[PDB]
DNA sequence: AATAAGCGGATGTGGG
DNA sequence: TCCCACATCCGCTTA
């Protein structure tokens, strides 16, 4: 199954949500998520891994601050914005 | 207060 | 066995 930093790397490649996350600075990685539309990819992130329960922008954000060690994604001091790695870009 | 974002420990689930 | 990569639950903190 796909992973989340690649699930949201997929996404802002394609364009298809956005309205719910868009990049802020491409270049550094850093994107960031609607206030009022980030629930509608929440959800979406959830039925693409076929979880048990509704996903909710909480629980994906939870999963994302798990990264905060290994590096993929990182969050960054402003509201709803996040930053990928140089290795998850570079691939 | 109402609303929202941030934080993260503890524990449960997948698929190796 | 026991780690992967989250999912889920819960409560606290800050704005
Ligand atoms: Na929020």
């Amino acid at each position: 199954k796909i992973r989340l930093y690649q699930f949201l790397l997929d996404l802002l490649r394609s364009g298809d949500m956005k309205d719910s996350i868009w990049w802020v600075d491409k270049d550094k990685g850093t994107f960031q998520f609607s206030s009022k539309h980030k629930e509608a990819l929440a959800h979406r992130w959830g039925i693409q891994k076929g979880n048990r329960k509704k996903m909710t922008y909480q629980k994906m954000a939870r999963a994302l601050r798990n990264y905060g060690k290994t590096g993929e994604v990182k969050k960054v001091k402003k509201k709803l914005t996040y930053q990928f790695s140089g290795e998850v870009l570079g691939r």
